[PDB]
């Protein structure tokens, strides 16, 4: 049961040349039952129509409303670093239910992101994981925040199980490179802090904290 | 900075094909200083005397002790199914500080493991993590059990009590079946993509038991 993605209007739903080819994979045809979402909460039922190189459509049956905003927000900050990386880290936010992803380019990485690339791998993997309502993703200019923030230094680990999860809550997730000092004590004045591997603290921290907020 | 994996004997470590080959490839030569654990939970410092295609040897220069056994265990009942996903189990287990692996096949499983090819899963995921006291592996017949055990199917989990030395049974990819959910209910206390389940899961237990 594969979930396509597109935008629906005026009683279909129009898919992109990325899903038309998804769908040549899957080897579907006029007339086949399919289900898309729009990525902000919706599930639509539809008939196929067209299916053609680079654009597909799709008459819209059924519409079922998945997923509302939530009351209190999940945000992540991803670093702007190695795409290897940067994806890992977009798609463990889809994965383990993080509303808002930010990017910031910490001051030692001389990376960039293209924004458009980041919401692909998000609806790649929202389609993968049939999440109804896709994270947002922004830029982020300044270490500035309100609310709980919690930093994940990957340098040192520091007790996790002990902070404090009240209210909405920012996770900071460090740059490759390290915090540089400047960033250490604007985050350690305003955050709380706490080797493994990268992607198994990433998991861990990001992981444990999206259960104990039942965002999964 | 590489870690080889050999056995220490008279002022010597010794080495076989496998860490020999690793040293040609990392391009060391006779007369470096190597580092090497026995995988009971010691460093040991050594000048590289000979390495040879089959075989190598260092002189023990300093000998650290990096890790013992702890009071309190930490196993996990590891699955016999598809390789990436055993092998990923086992590693996983390296990494989290898990004291003991035990490999069970489950009913809706029919694979099957070599012990030799698991444990040098166990050396390499070591090697790379630089984990000294290595886990030991077995198999495990049957699912019979005393102590604290908890039976995982990849929350809630959060509410567990972990205390005292405890068994964690991962479920296979087929589901447990009938016969087993009866089974592991009367022996046991029963508590997302497969990866991110195993690490979460096992890492949260891990990290409350202070193991990592
Ligand atoms: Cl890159
Ligand atoms: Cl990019
Ligand atoms: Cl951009
Ligand atoms: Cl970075
Ligand atoms: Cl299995
Ligand atoms: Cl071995």
């Amino acid at each position: 049961p594969h979930l396509f993605y597109g935008t629906a209007q005026n009683g279909e739903v129009i898919f992109d040349e990325r899903e038309a080819h998804h769908m040549r994979v899957v080897r579907l045809k006029e007339g086949d039952v399919i289900e898309a979402t729009d990525g902000n909460g919706f599930s639509y039922t539809c008939i196929l129509k067209s299916l053609k190189k680079k654009t597909a459509a799709a008459k819209i049956v059924k519409v079922e409303e998945k997923e509302k905003e939530p009351t209190e927000k999940l945000s992540v900050v991803v670093p702007i670093g190695r795409w290897e990386r940067t994806r890992f880290l977009i798609e463990k936010c889809v994965e383990l239910g993080v509303d808002e992803i930010f990017f910031h380019k910490f001051e030692r990485s001389q990376h960039e992101i293209s924004l458009d690339k980041a919401k692909i791998v998000v609806r790649e993997a929202a389609k993968q994981c049939k999440r109804y309502l896709f994270p947002k993703v922004s830029f982020l200019e300044k270490l500035e925040f309100s609310g709980n923030v919690i930093t994940l230094d990957l340098d040192a680990s520091q007790n996790l199980l002990d902070a404090n999860l009240e209210g909405s809550i920012t996770v900071v997730v460090g740059p490759e490179g390290g915090f540089s000092e400047k960033e250490r004590e604007l985050l350690r004045s305003s955050t709380t802090i706490v080797i493994l591997r990268f992607e198994t603290a990433a998991i861990l921290t990001v992981g444990y904290i999206a259960l104990k907020k039942q965002k999964i």
